[PDB]
């Protein structure tokens, strides 16, 4: 069950996998934003970009839409570069196209969610809905996923009672 050796990697599953547990199958129990970031603290991994990564990964399950913007000043402390965000995308990216594909039509609408609460910038946002990548899923994945932005990244692009 355990990993046996550890590094920077185990650390991040660690505290994935912390957070799977604790959750439950509906998140019913996810812990407060106070116990998540001090247990990224006591596992050392706030200085990991990959952090972003991670939560996108274990905070959310169908109800995604009604949970993304329910942890914003979490996120303000927590996603701290522009590389945070980035990697909260491709956990996104995991997220939908490996294991919950019946989700990728809610794409649009979580970045709604991401872009209203200043969560993910805009660049982020353009970056990852005009161009496939292989670093957080397969190619052919990663097409997938990101096409499925395509209605929001338009809205972009053309954007008294």
């Amino acid at each position: 069950s355990p990993e046996f050796v550890n590094s920077e990697l185990t650390q991040l599953d660690e505290y994935g996998e912390w957070i799977l547990e604790q959750a439950g199958e509906d998140k019913e129990n996810l812990p407060s934003d106070v116990e998540l970031y001090k247990k990224a603290a006591e596992l050392d991994v706030l200085n990991d970009p990959k952090i972003g990564c991670v939560l996108a990964q274990c905070l959310f399950d169908e109800d995604i839409v009604n949970e993304i913007a329910e942890h914003n000043a979490f996120f303000t402390k927590i996603l701290v570069t522009p590389e945070y965000e980035k990697n909260f995308m491709g956990g996104i990216e995991r997220f939908l196209g490996l294991e919950h594909k019946d989700l990728i039509p809610l794409l649009p609408k979580i970045l709604v969610q991401l872009y209203n609460n200043d969560i993910i910038s805009e660049e982020e946002i353009m970056r990852f809905g005009t161009k496939s990548s292989k670093k957080f899923v397969p190619k052919e994945v990663s097409k997938k996923v990101r096409r499925a932005a395509k209605p929001f990244i338009t809205w972009l692009e053309t954007a008294e009672l």
